């Protein structure tokens, strides 16, 4: 099992402001840098955010991160179709040295 | 086992400039952005390296990393008791489809 929890699926429709949370513990979400990552089905991940909440130039504007306490959580603001896709939450471990990670949650665009 | 091949040690002695080697295949080293990081024992690994051969902003131009075909290496130029830690490389793998990661050179001093 994935040792970070995120909720399995979310869905929202086209400009609606959606926040999804990554819950860790005091050995890693809390204590240690958080990456997001955007996956599609078959295709390498891009980086969203790294650090808690830094995003990187090049990924749209809607996307921003923090870190409150044990919970990390992924903010898009304003919705786009081409926004559906698996998104993943991962931090150091410092109980179980090494990476740990979120199961992914999966964001589905409606109408 | 880790997917990447790193020498599981490396030691040294201040002054020089040592490389940690990193090969994979063309699924993760050569088709994927590397990234590097350092461990200290008991502490939080810090990047030293990201796409490759970028360096975050606040790590010392005294690390720099390269890639060519299918593998990756992190040169260390002017070692430092400071600089004795394990030190991985990791990036996707279109193959696997999942990260892939060196075993870690534990570098001496
Ligand atoms: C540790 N780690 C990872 C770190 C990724 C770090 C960064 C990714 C992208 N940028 C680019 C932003 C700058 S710019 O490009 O906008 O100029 C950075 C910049 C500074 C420091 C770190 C990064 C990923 C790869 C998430 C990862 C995956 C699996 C396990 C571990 C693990």
């Amino acid at each position: 099992q994935p040792v970070l929890t995120q909720s399995p699926s979310v869905s929202g429709t086209p400009g609606q402001k959606v926040t999804i949370f990554c819950s860790g513990s005091s050995s890693n979400v809390e204590d240690n840098s958080v990456y997001w990552y955007q996956q599609f089905p078959g295709t390498t991940p891009k980086v969203l955010i790294y650090n808690d909440d830094r995003r990187p130039s090049g990924v749209p504007d809607r996307f921003s991160g923090s870190k409150s306490g044990t919970s990390a959580s992924l903010a898009i603001s304003g919705l786009r179709s081409e926004d559906e896709a698996d998104y993943y939450c991962l931090s150091w471990d410092d109980s179980l040295n090494g990476w740990v990670f979120g199961g992914g949650t999966k964001v589905t665009v409606l109408d």
